[PDB]
Formats: structure tokens, sequence, C-alpha cells
């Protein structure tokens, strides 16, 4: 195959939220087969950004997913060519957004090119007053819609002050070429921004993705 | 606990969907302690059921779910006073359904009272038209929100023609008495019609479930 | 037609909001032809009600409405027969509603049996708090789909401190024969509560209903 | 006033629809107390579109809507220094779409600066299969919210064959200035396009629209 054991990720995001423009190029690194994988975002322009970076960062590629032999990889089967994936978040306090990315392979490192814009946050909801600590752990529910890929995931942020704030995803992946298709299985990730600093101009972002599954007879 | 290692169950469902009413009554069995049980369903009123079954049986206890002994259990906890639920179910073709339940305990008997309605479903569909197979198993997402337990999961059909029908369920589960509270967390199911009669009249139904928190490392 | 210029109405609602069963009985009377009605509705069962009965009164009948003669009226054209309607009632807050009416006809006089059932409002809610002073006047898209007559709606409650709380409606109305049906169009809503009781045991409500095109001129030549 | 009996529009698109990227500019006039205008649009990348134009049009300024003097015109009152809005276009196959859009005023012209993005669209749904005739007329709930104005507004597409596909707009109008806020009223539409060459490279493009309260005592 083309996907190695340590393969390389560089990144450009452009975007906006609530009107706020803004561009994030990324570079880093990861273990397709173990699905973890490390990057470093920096802010090119939009500094400082006034929304929670944590909207931005599942839009910063599910080659990075260990999968088990007996589940199709959608995801590594579809290079050299590539795929993109399309998704929508929507959020329990009306905010939207939409993202897009192409994802291709030059040599041993992934180029993606990636759009992300939100709207309709509420000006003193969690997202612009920077509320948010993390996402939870999630588990995504993939199954096969019109000859490509559907992802839905109920996404959690923990807030600051306590309690959740929910967004659900809607994500389509379109795979370049033919590729085996799997059946109904679930992905569960974690992401984690492991350091950033003031504003975020810098941050250091972390995931690991596994497929599988029911662990239900 | 009041909550043994075998417990019995009967219930009592009243409902409509696309405006056609229906009463069906359960009883059956279950493991609290392994996440597992049996119940067998008959329609009372409203034979023969013109709709797909399969809405219906995930409104038919998360007291039947294993949980580990480092995530507070808010269901097992909430008796012998025990709790009741609410749900929407929102179909992507607009369909939705609400669906409440209050859950008592008299002796060796959990005893269920439920109300299920649902609106709006196309006339072409695969619920008015009965085709779906059965629910895949799932994972729901556990978490606190203003002071009670709320549990949201991303559903889908199996369909006869193949690919999947999707359902959103939100619930909130609310204790009669005070309970520790968990940690977000997850619960897996797998919800099964085991057999059942031509027209659904009699239906054999199975759940399995599982709480957990999430199976990758921390860091 | 069995229609009249002025007929009497009975209802009962039996339903759930947040697992607190209850039970309306009403009656009233209105104008068909002008789109005007009036009704007294009396708890029965469940007082004092502990939430918003603003959520319920759009429950307690599209035969009061003003159509046009150019439009189609899918609702006085049913009878005797009758119709169905099936709602559902989004709230902004996650609170889902469910309602469903089964609306006959009987000399002067319909009855309606109504199922209400509401859901996963939040407790500290404007609903379970009785912050809700009225609906807004709205305008409801009605649109043919598969058969049967769609109506969709964005309504909103004017809230106490000021502010709004948004519910986005989808109404499904089922004929039990067959009806000439008619071309998108808007109905124009104003319901109001007239007069209460401190805990709405005794509600008097009141609803205006016009159907139409749209206001604004087609494009010509 | 700045806001004179006739102004022009001079505006760019940039956006994508199932990661199809284009770019269209448009220049048109119209006449702010009347709520009329009319526009013609070109297609200057992406062209020919593979989506239905339809999808677009909305996107292409309350300043044009009829209103009367005793409900405070949220639009006109933010000139000269004008405002922006975001909107998101919920579709009910699952089709979702941002637009973001900010207007500035320069000497007796418009200038609007419009970003789209659409996402989710179905393959063998009325917008990738270009089956939408036109949309209906429409009436827009306003309200203050947060400060700022919003509009929420049911709207149908007509279908080939017969029949609607529906989509629901929400969208946040945001002044640069304080202006008087109105309370809760109604906006009414009627948008159409007038003419149009094959493929929609070239649009000719109207709309009416006029504030009202209720027409019920
Ligand atoms: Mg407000």
């Amino acid at each position: 195959s083309v996907i190695k054991s340590d393969m390389k990720i560089k990144l450009r995001m452009e975007g906006t939220v609530n009107g706020h423009k803004f561009v994030i190029e990324g570079e880093g690194e990861g273990k397709p087969y173990e699905g973890t994988q490390t990057m470093n975002l920096k802010v090119k322009e939009g500094a400082p950004l006034p929304f929670a970076y944590d909207i931005l960062t599942t839009a910063f590629n599910r080659v990075f997913t260990k999968y088990p032999k007996d589940i199709p990889d959608y995801f590594k089967q579809s290079f050299p060519e590539g795929y993109s994936w399309e998704r929508s978040m929507t959020f329990e306090d009306g905010g939207i957004c939409t993202a897009t990315s192409d994802i291709t392979l030059e040599g041993d490192c992934f180029f993606y090119e990636i759009r992300f814009d939100g709207v309709n946050f509420p000006p003193n909801g969690p997202v612009m007053q920077k509320k948010t600590l993390k996402w939870e752990p999630s588990t995504e529910k993939m199954y096969v819609r019109d000859g490509v890929l559907m992802g839905d995931v109920n996404m959690a942020l923990l807030l600051e002050g306590g309690g959740h704030y929910r967004c659900d995803f809607k994500t389509t992946y379109k795979a370049k070429k033919g590729v085996q298709l799997p059946d109904y299985h679930f992905v569960d990730h974690r992401i984690e921004i492991l350091s950033h600093d003031k504003d975020y101009n810098n941050v250091k972002l972390y995931e690991h993705a596994v497929a599988r599954s029911s662990l239900l007879p």
C-alpha cells in the first residue's frame, strides 16, 4: 500500500465564524494503522480568534483509524486517489457549521484543503465566549448511503461552568474511486488539545480512533 | 438491594401512530446486573397494527443495564421509589414520536405505564409500509443536565431493500429520589425481536445493554 | 352544505406534559366562513396545571378559517365525514410535543377528541416556569404532500422579561374522503387567551384565521 | 438619508456546493423604499454549475424592503456604516447551507461580499438533479434576539412534476452601529428568476419584499 506505518500531514484551513475570517495552517504526523496522530496548528490570519477553538478541531482524516481485518476500511482503500468529506455540525443553541475537506497524498504526506464556516452562534453562548474545555470521547455511527459512507455522531463539549453543550455531526465521506463498502459499524474517538498558547495561535492536537462492531453478542 | 439478580416485568402501553389507536400488554423477566431481558408482548386493541412494530420496541428500562462499579448507576439507585422517563424520537423523513414511561416496583416485578404517540409518518415510508428489519446495535451518550440524567442516541433501522433509516433519540431519565450522579458515559445496546406472529399480535423481544467509559485510553 | 354560518364546538383533551397527566374539556362556538371562534375551557384533572397553558391552546380546527373562493377549502370540503390532524411542536430548547385530533360533526356541533403529549421541557425553562405571555400572530404555509395537506408554521411565544421563545409546527391534515386539493397558500392566525382565572382552571380562548395567496403581485410581461 | 429612491448593487459570491467551487458576480439596481430590485448575475468560475441555481438566489439585502413608518427599519437605519448577515438553510433531505454577506455602501451603490457553502445534498435529490422550478413566495418572521435582528422563514421550492421541497432559513442580521430595534413583525417576499441561459451562466433575478404587522385585528 501507499499508506505506511508512519505518515506526515500538512493542511490549510480557511473559514469564518459569525462572519469573522481566519486562516490556520498545520503540520503533523501519525500512525494510520494504530489510529493515532498529532499535529501543530498555527493561526495565520484573523488573530485573535473570537470563538472556542474546539469547534475547529474535528475538521483538522479517517485514514487515522485502526480498522479490524473484518471491517472494510473505506478510507485507506481510497488512496492513492484519495477522498473528500462534507460535514454539518448542528449545535443545540442554533449555531450551525459546514465544513469540507479535500484529502490528497504526495509521497509520505497527506494534504488537506479545508473550508469551515460557522453561523448563528449566540453572542453570549459558550462558543463565542470561549467557555469550552474539551470534546468528550465519542462513538460515530458509520453506514453506507447512496454509494458513499455516512457518519453520524452525538458530540458534547464539556463546559467551564460544568455541564455539557451538545452538537450533532453528519458527515459524508466520498472516495474518489471504487472501494469495498463496509457494513454498519462504529468508530470510537478521543480528541484532545495537548497544549496551546494565549488566544490559541499555537495548538498541539491529538486524536485516537478505533473502528469496531458492537461489543455485545 | 430490592433489585435482585432475577426480576420480573409487567407493562401496558397505550398509544397512537398515524392516528391509529392501540393497546399492548407485556410480561417478561430479566437479569438487571447482566443487562439482559426478555418479554412477550400482546396487542390488545388496534390489531392488526398498520405500522412497523420496530418503532415501539425501545419504549418497552435502563435498570436492565450492566453498570461497572466505577460508574454510578442512576437507575438501580432510584429504587424502591423508581423513576420515570420522557423521550422524543425524530426520524429523518419528518416522523416524530413522543413516549413516556413511569416505572414502579412491587415485590419482584417492575411495572411500566407507557404512552407512545407517533405523528407525520410519510404514507409510503418504511414505517407505514412495514419495510424495517431491525434496529442496529447502538451507543447512547449519557450526561447530567439540570440535575437529572439525559441520554442521546443515533439509532438506525436496517431496511428490507438494504440501506438504513435514521432516528435520533433524546431521553430524560428522572429519579424519584436523590441518587449519586454519574459522569458523562456510554450505554451500548442491542435490541432484537426474537420471534413474532404474522401481524405482530405476539412478539418476543430481547435487549442487552452494558454501560462503560470510553474504550480508548486517557491522555 | 352541512357547514353553517354559526356552529358549536365541544371537546375533550387528555394528555401529559413532563409526565404530568391532565384532562381538559371545552365548549364554544364560531363562524366558519369568518374564521373566528371562542371557547371556554375547564381543567377536569391535573389541577393546578404546572406548565404554561399557552402550549395547549393551538391544539384546541381549520374549519374556522375564512377561505377566498379561488382557493379550495380542504377543511370545509371534508364534511360531513370530517378529518383528523397530527402535529409535532419542536421548541428551540429541546421540548417536543405531539398532538392529535379527530374532528367529527353531529347536527350543528363539532366534537374534537384530542391527545397532547409534551416531553423534555427544561425544568427552569419558560414552559415549566410559566413565563410565557402569548403566541405572536403567525403565517402558516399550506401545501399538499403525498395526497394530504401539510402546514408548517414558525411560532413564537412572547416572554415575561421580553424576548421570544420559538417553536416550529408541522401539521398533517387528513380528510376522511376525497376533496379538491389546493395549491400552495398561506393561513394567517392570531390566537389569544381573552380571560382566565388564577391557575388557568377556566380559560376563555379566541382565534381568528384567514387564508390567502401572497399579498405581493405576480410578475407579468 | 444616504438611502435614495434609486440605488445600485454590485456583488461577488464565492462558494462550494457538494465540494464544487464557483464564483458569481452581479450588478443591479432597485428601489429601497418600494422594496423592489433586479440584478444580472454571471458565473465567473465553476461553470457549468452542477446544482440547482435556485439554492443561491436568496443569498444575492433587506434594505430592499418596503417598511411602514410604525415599524423600525433595522436595515435602512444601519447605513452609512452598514450591516452583515449570517444564515443557515436546512433542507428537509439533510442538505445544509451556510451563507454570510457583508454589505457596504459607496456612493449610490451597495456592495456585497458573499460566501456560500452547501453540504450533504443527496446525489439523486432535487438540488443535484436540478428538479426545482422556483421558490414560493414567503413570510419571514422577524424578531430581536440578544440585541440583533433574527429572521426565520419556512421556504419551499416548487418541484418539477409537482410537489414541494422544504427548507428552513434562520438568519441573523447585524448592524455595525446601534439602531432603533423593531418589535416582532413580518416580511413578505416573492423572489423570481426572470430569465436565464443554458446552465444559468447568466441569470436575471427579481425580488419584492414588504414588511408588515399582522393583517388580523
Ligand atoms: Mg432576546
